[PDB]
C-alpha cells in the first residue's frame, strides 16, 4: 500500500506474502500480509479481529482494496523455527520448552472455546518476543510442509475438529525437545506412513471408524507401535505422558488444550526469558 513502507519480506504462506512494514503516518512497525485476489470469509476474518489473548497475534486491521486483501498484525521479532535452529547445538532449555507449550495450549484453549481452529500450526507461524511470550499467528481459514498434519486430515476427513491443532502442537513439542522433526514426510503418503511406522498402523481397536475413512486403504502396511521411550528420549515421563495424549490417533481420545493445561507436566511451569539474537 501507500500507507506502508515495506521494510522487508519476512515470510510466505499458501494464501499470501508477509512483510515487515512501517506505518508511514504512525511510525508503527507491523507485519503486513498481502493476499492477491470472497463475501463469506470476510466475516470469518473480520471476526478474528475480536479475538484477544496474550498468546494470539493481534490482528490490527483488515483492508480490502484493488483486488487485494491486506491483514495488519502486531509485529513479533522472531519465529520458533529460527529460534530452534539458533538453539540446535545446545537445545532449548526444558523450562522454556515447557513455558512455550503451556502458553500455546492457553492460546488454543482460548481459540477453541470460541470455536476457532488454526488448522496449520508449524514452527514458522509460532512467534516469540524478548519477554518470553509465544503467540499463534497466521490462522488458516475454513513447498507446503505436511510434517505437522493430523492423521485424520491425511486420511481424507472432511470436517476438522479442534483436535487437529493439538496434534500439530504435539509434533512441535517433540521437535523442540529432540531437535529433530518428529514426522518429516515429503508427500502425503510418506507423511502418513512415517506416522504409522512410529505410532503403529491404526486399526478399529485404537481408532474406531478409521477403516471407513475416505483415503484409508486395507492395503496399508501394518507396522507395530514403537517404544515411546525411543521417540523423545530426553523427555521425562510427565512430558512423554502428555505427548502421547496429544498424539492419540482417535480425534475424540486426543487430549483437549484445556485438559492438557491441567496435566502434571505443568506443575512446575515458569516463564523464563529466552536469549534472542535479533
Ligand atoms: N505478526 C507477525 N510477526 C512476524 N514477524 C516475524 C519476525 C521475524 C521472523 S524470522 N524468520 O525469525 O526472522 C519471522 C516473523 S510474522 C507475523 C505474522 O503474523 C505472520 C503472518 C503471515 C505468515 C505466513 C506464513 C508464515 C508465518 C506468518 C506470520
Amino acid at each position: 500500500m501507500e500507507n506502508f513502507q515495506k521494510v522487508e519480506k519476512i515470510g510466505e504462506g499458501t494464501y499470501g506474502v508477509v512483510y515487515k512494514a512501517r506505518n508511514k503516518l504512525t511510525g508503527e512497525v507491523v507485519a503486513l500480509k498481502k493476499i492477491r485476489l470472497p463475501s463469506t470469509a470476510i466475516r470469518e476474518i473480520s471476526l478474528l479481529k475480536e479475538l484477544n489473548h496474550p498468546n494470539i497475534v493481534k490482528l490490527l486491521d483488515v483492508i480490502h482494496t484493488e483486488n487485494k486483501l491486506y491483514l495488519v498484525f502486531e509485529f513479533l521479532h522472531q519465529d520458533l523455527k529460527k529460534f530452534m535452529d539458533a538453539s540446535a547445538l545446545t537445545g532449548i532449555p526444558l523450562p522454556l520448552i515447557k513455558s512455550y507449550l503451556f502458553q500455546l495450549l492457553q492460546g488454543l484453549a482460548f481459540c477453541h472455546s470460541h470455536r476457532v481452529l488454526h488448522r496449520d500450526l508449524k514452527p514458522q507461524n509460532l512467534l516469540i518476543n524478548t519477554e518470553g511470550a509465544i503467540k499463534l499467528a497466521d490462522f488458516g481459514l475454513a513447498v507446503v510442509t505436511l510434517w505437522y498434519r493430523a492423521p485424520e486430515i491425511l486420511l481424507g476427513c472432511k470436517y476438522y475438529s479442534t483436535a487437529v491443532d493439538i496434534w500439530s502442537l504435539g509434533c512441535i513439542f517433540a521437535e523442540m525437545v529432540t531437535r529433530r522433526a518428529l514426522f518429516p514426510g515429503d508427500s502425503e503418503i510418506d507423511q502418513l506412513f512415517r506416522i504409522f511406522r512410529t505410532l503403529g498402523t491404526p486399526d478399529e481397536v485404537v481408532w474406531p471408524g478409521v477403516t471407513s475413512m475416505p483415503d484409508y486403504k486395507p492395503s496399508f502396511p501394518k507396522w507395530a507401535r514403537q517404544d515411546f521411550s525411543k521417540v523423545v528420549p530426553p523427555l521425562d515421563e510427565d512430558g512423554r505422558s502428555l505427548l502421547s495424549q496429544m498424539l492419540h490417533y482417535d480425534p475424540n481420545k486426543r487430549i483437549s488444550a484445556k485438559a492438557a493445561l491441567a496435566h502434571p507436566f505443568f506443575q512446575d511451569v515458569t516463564k523464563p526469558v529466552p536469549h534472542l539474537r535479533l
